[PDB]
Parts: C-alpha cells; sequence; structure tokens
C-alpha cells in the first residue's frame, strides 16, 4: 500500500495513477491546461499542473504516478511561482480582449490569469489580425492571436479520427497550428468534425460563423425563415443558461426561436423520421434486390467526407437518402410552399446543429434544385446561445412551447439520430416493419446502443438472418476497415458517425471544461434526453409520424419511387477535386 502525504494530509492508497489524477479524485485543487484525452502536450509542455514532490523537486503533476511515501505540495511558494510565471508567457503571445471574444463565458485560459494574477511581461496587441486568422473553411476558423500551442487539438484530431489532418506547422520559423501546408482544411482529409474546436481551451479555434446570414434573413420583409433544430440540442443547450447536464429543454428551444422572430418553427426530428421513411425503404429494395450490400448510412457528412477522402470505392454503397438537415432542406423548398402558399424564393431555412461539419453539407454546390438551396443557413448550439443572450430571452425562464406541426412533428425514431446507433435503431424498426407488412411490438434494439466503437448485431428479417454493425467514431470506422473487420463476414447495413457518441458529441457543441468532464459523462448524458423522449412518444416509428404521413398521402406519394426518389435522395461520386465554384 502506498502512503502519500498531500499538503499535509495522509492518504493511504493501492492506486496506480498520477498526482493530477489523485488529487482530482480526492477534492484537492490542482490547476491543468494541455492535459487532455488523457495526454498532455509532450513537446513543450504547458507545466500548469505543476507541484513539488519534497526531495525530487518540481514535477508536472498530469503525467508523475503517486509513489510511496511521496510528500506533495501542490501550493508552495516555488510552486505558483512557476506556473504564473508559465502563464506571463503564454499571455505575451496571446490577445488578452475578452471582452467581445467568444469564449469570455467559458475560458480556461482567462480562468487561470485570474487565478494565478499573472501579467505579460510585454501585452500582445497585434495591430492587424488578418495574418493570424483563416477564415477560409465552410466549417471551422482558426484564430492564432488566442492560440497557447497547447497541442489540445492536435492530440484530440488523432484521437478521435486518426486522420491527424490538425498539425503542428513551421511558419516563417514560428510554430502554429493548422492543417497540412497550411491549406483551407476543407482542401484536405479533414473530417471538418470540430472535434479540434471541442478540445480548444480558448477562442483559437471556432466554427465558421452563419450568425450573418441568419440575421439578414429575419431582417428582410420579404423572406419567410423557418428555423428546424437537430435532435441534440435539445439535449445540450440548456447547459449555456445554467441549467446543468442532461436537461431536457425542447419547449423552451421552440419559445426561444418565436421570440428570435423566426417565421416558423420546425424541426429537423421530422427530416430524421424523413430520412427513415427513404432509408428503411431503400434497406428493403436492397434485400430484394441483394444489394449492394452493406450499405452504409449517408446521415453523417464528416463519415460522408471520410469515405470520399479515404474510401471512394464504398460511396456507391451509402444509402441515397438524404440527411435529415438536407432532406428537410429539400422539402421546406417544395412541400411547404404546397402548402402555405409562400413563394419558394422566399422560403429561408435555417437549421440548429450540433455540427460543423454540417456547414458544409450546407453549401455542396448540388444540395439546391432549381436555384433554391435545401438549406440555407446553419448555426451551431453554440451560436443559438449566442443569439438568444444577445437578444436577452430569459432562456432558463421560458414557458413551453410546441413546433408548427406540418414539419415539426417527430417520433421517437427520430428523437434518438442524436446518439450512436440512433439512426440504426430508427431504421431497423421501420425495416423490419415495412418488410413482414407487420407491427412489430418488439421495437428497442439496446444492441445497438451506448459507447462501444464498433457494435453489431444480428437481426431477423422476413424470416432471415441479416448483420448489421454501428461504427462509434471516425476513428473506429479506419479500425473496422483497416483491421479487415469488414471482411469476417457479409454486412448488409452499417451506421456511421465520425463523432465519437454520436452528434450529441458534435463540434457545434457546448464547451465542457476538462473538470466537469472527469464528473459527467457527457456523451451518455446528452443522449439521455433522447431515449428519454423515444420512451414517452406515443409513436415510436418514422412511418407511424401523422405529419410525415400527410406529406407523403398529399405531395411526395411513396418513399424510394417517384417525386420521392427524384428529389429527397442524393448519390456521392467519385470525382476530380475542383473548386465548388465548378
Ligand atoms: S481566449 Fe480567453 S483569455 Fe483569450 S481573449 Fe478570449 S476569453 Fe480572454
Ligand atoms: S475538424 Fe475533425 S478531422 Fe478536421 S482537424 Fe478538426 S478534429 Fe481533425
Ligand atoms: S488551437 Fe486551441 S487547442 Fe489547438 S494548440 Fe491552439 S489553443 Fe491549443
Ligand atoms: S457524428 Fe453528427 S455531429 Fe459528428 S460529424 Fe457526424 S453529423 Fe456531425
Ligand atoms: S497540464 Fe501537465 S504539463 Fe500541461
Ligand atoms: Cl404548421
Ligand atoms: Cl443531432
Ligand atoms: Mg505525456
Ligand atoms: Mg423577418
Amino acid at each position: 500500500m502506498k502512503t502519500i502525504i498531500i499538503n499535509g494530509v495522509q492518504f493511504n492508497t493501492d492506486e496506480d495513477t498520477t498526482i493530477l489524477k489523485f488529487a482530482r479524485d480526492n477534492n484537492i485543487d490542482i490547476s491543468a491546461l494541455c492535459f487532455l484525452n488523457n495526454c498532455n502536450n509532450d513537446i513543450n509542455k504547458c507545466e500548469i499542473c505543476t507541484v513539488e514532490v519534497e526531495g525530487t523537486g518540481l514535477v508536472t503533476a498530469c503525467d508523475t504516478l503517486i509513489e510511496d511515501g511521496m510528500i506533495i505540495n501542490t501550493n508552495s511558494d516555488a510552486v505558483n511561482e512557476k506556473i504564473k510565471s508559465r502563464i506571463s508567457q503564454l499571455l505575451d503571445i496571446h490577445e488578452f480582449k475578452c471582452g467581445p471574444c467568444n469564449r469570455r463565458e467559458n475560458c480556461e485560459f482567462l480562468k487561470l490569469v485570474i487565478k494565478y494574477k499573472a501579467r505579460a511581461s510585454k501585452p500582445f496587441l497585434p495591430k492587424d489580425k488578418t495574418e493570424y486568422v483563416d477564415e477560409r473553411s465552410k466549417s471551422l476558423t482558426v484564430d492564432r492571436t488566442k492560440c497557447l500551442l497547447c497541442g489540445r487539438c492536435v492530440n484530440a484530431c488523432g484521437k478521435n479520427t486518426e486522420t491527424y489532418a490538425m498539425k503542428f506547422l513551421n511558419k516563417n520559423g514560428k510554430t502554429i497550428i493548422g492543417a497540412e501546408d497550411e491549406k483551407c482544411f476543407d482542401d484536405t482529409n479533414c473530417l471538418l468534425c470540430g472535434q479540434c474546436i471541442i478540445a480548444c481551451p480558448v477562442a483559437a479555434l471556432s466554427e465558421k460563423s452563419h450568425m450573418d446570414r441568419v440575421k439578414n434573413a429575419l431582417n428582410a420583409p420579404e423572406k419567410h425563415v423557418i428555423v428546424a433544430m437537430a435532435p441534440s440540442v435539445r439535449a445540450s443547450i440548456g447547459e449555456l443558461f445554467n441549467m446543468g447536464f442532461g436537461v431536457d429543454v425542447t419547449g423552451k428551444i421552440y419559445t426561444a426561436l418565436r421570440q428570435l422572430g423566426f417565421d416558423k418553427i420546425f424541426d429537423i426530428n421530422f427530416g430524421a423520421d424523413m430520412t427513415i421513411m427513404e432509408e428503411a425503404t431503400e434497406l428493403v429494395q436492397r434485400i430484394e434486390n441483394n444489394g449492394p450490400f452493406p450499405m452504409f448510412t449517408s446521415c453523417c457528412p464528416g463519415w460522408v467526407r471520410q469515405a470520399e477522402n479515404y474510401y471512394p470505392e464504398l460511396l456507391n454503397n451509402l444509402s441515397s437518402a438524404k440527411s435529415p438537415q438536407q432532406i428537410f432542406g429539400t422539402a421546406s423548398k417544395t412541400y411547404y410552399p404546397s402548402i402555405s402558399g409562400l413563394d419558394p424564393k422566399n422560403v429561408f431555412t435555417v437549421t440548429v446543429m450540433p455540427c460543423t461539419s454540417k456547414k458544409f453539407e450546407a453549401d455542396r454546390p448540388q444540395m439546391e434544385k432549381d436555384g433554391l438551396r435545401d438549406i440555407d443557413a446553419v448555426i451551431t448550439t453554440r451560436e443559438l446561445a449566442k443569439m438568444i443572450k444577445d437578444a436577452k430571452i430569459p432562456f432558463a425562464k421560458l414557458e413551453d412551447s410546441e413546433a408548427d406541426p406540418a414539419m415539426g412533428e417527430y417520433s421517437g425514431a427520430g428523437a434518438i439520430f442524436g446518439a450512436t446507433g440512433g439512426v440504426m435503431e430508427a431504421a431497423l424498426r421501420s425495416a423490419k416493419d415495412f418488410a413482414e407488412n407487420a407491427e412489430l411490438e418488439d421495437i428497442e434494439y439496446k444492441q445497438v446502443r451506448g459507447l462501444n466503437g464498433i457494435k453489431e448485431a444480428e437481426v431477423e428479417i422476413n424470416n432471415n438472418k441479416y448483420n448489421v454493425a454501428v461504427i462509434n467514431g471516425a476513428s473506429n470506422l479506419f479500425k473496422f476497415m483497416k483491421s479487415g473487420m469488414i471482411n469476417e463476414k457479409q454486412y448488409h447495413f452499417i451506421e456511421v458517425m465520425a463523432c465519437h457518441g454520436g452528434c450529441v458529441n458534435g463540434g457545434g457543441q457546448p464547451h465542457v471544461n476538462p473538470k466537469d468532464l472527469e464528473k459527467v459523462d457527457i456523451k451518455k448524458v446528452r443522449a439521455s434526453v433522447l431515449y428519454n423522449q423515444d420512451e414517452h412518444l406515443s409513436k415510436r416509428k418514422s412511418h407511424e409520424n401523422t405529419a410525415l404521413v400527410k406529406m407523403y398521402q398529399n405531395y411526395f406519394g411513396k418513399p424510394g419511387e417517384g417525386r420521392a426518389h427524384e428529389i429527397l435522395h442524393f448519390k456521392y461520386k467519385k470525382s476530380a477535386w475542383s473548386h465548388p465554384q465548378f
């Protein structure tokens, strides 16, 4: 047994762990910065986690194991001086102007500067930020005047995607982070998943803003602005309004969106039910046609980019159904005018997404018809929160309201899209009913749920056994393919999400402090809201959505045929690179 003494207090433990972990486990305060995802910045350690081990000297707590008889002071004058000195050095390369900053309310660096009363040896005040800023991407932005070179983004990219699209670069003899060859991220193997943003302690990495698109549309007299939120937003955005984790704020969002002046309140969960209508039908068609198997989901634009960039031979195997976002958008410019009298060109469709890659998806040149974009703007969960706060809307105090039903109703199947395994489960509910011409009672596919990276199941459909898999995170797609798992059996239907946990852990989601991530399983807690909705909804199958059924009966016809097939689908092709202008 190890006996260790920390700030005078004796501890008896068998644990083999770091000083930082043990201290955090035992409510002892130790600061940290570059340590995240069980890695610190091995080159250029930040040393913010410095503690004193009597007899040894100053050590970095985040990668120093506890040892029997250690006497540790986390708070000696020597320790605080070192840490304060490290923060001072960072201030020397940091434009410290928190007033207008988009991380002002939850910046890890600001909190450290305050805690240690750090001051720059010389304030960093660049007169021209243009050379520090990269806004070329459809999804990501970089502001290097904020960058601490902590490496958290580089490490998070590697672990979450294994693309290493985010790199340390030598630019004119000075270190920066950025994409390969300092290119626009979009032009590299990057998935635009934004996991790098989520890992950033400061405002250096952000989403490409669509807030001006939205505000200009809202203010244009002739525009009719639709807004529709993704499943995950209602399980997440309350975090930014002091409501804590795992709170369902669906009704509040609807009210807030009306107060922001949006002209129609719909819901992307309605779009998810549409995706299932088409994709479940397509699965049943492929069963009839002996393929092409496997069918892959196509609702995650991070995964679509991964396939385009690494596995172009799989593109024809993707489901042709548009994603919940784009399929909704398509309907919003066609069906919705048909039931409203609106001039289609005056409809402006806005989504709220937990995702940065959705911005790239919405701006794909061919995601339009007759000159009308499926989706005109995509704002992240974070962007919506800022919009609500700017408008002085008292979010946490709002009464609940309802969505406009025509493209706002949703089933429990659509509701769970935000969790890894969600589209798989939702699809199977409809596909098995369709194939067996039945209304089955047993609809919960718990085998495809949860945080395991690769999840498989055998599903009986119309008295044959089919093999399905759920790939949970872009790194696990690479594992699945590179390890040859893909060739161990015939797979028939495979879900792929780029973000581990699914969209509840997307790149547009609220940041979470590393200390809170230690206490809260954010992927599980956000997803729980969605599964809870599913359990409590009367309709738990996409094809039982009454507003959806009306829409097909009155406008689209039958899924996978006719008008539905013509405009609610999208196929990806391998082709020579071009600027999107072409
Ligand atoms: S990144 Fe943090 S410390 Fe820097 S200006 Fe923004 S809020 Fe202030
Ligand atoms: S968006 Fe995703 S793939 Fe691209 S650099 Fe960031 S973490 Fe890596
Ligand atoms: S962009 Fe953010 S996470 Fe990446 S090195 Fe800079 S401060 Fe760290
Ligand atoms: S898993 Fe969801 S949030 Fe992540 S890239 Fe895919 S669609 Fe976006
Ligand atoms: S947090 Fe330990 S070296 Fe950075
Ligand atoms: Cl309506
Ligand atoms: Cl979602
Ligand atoms: Mg290390
Ligand atoms: Mg208006």
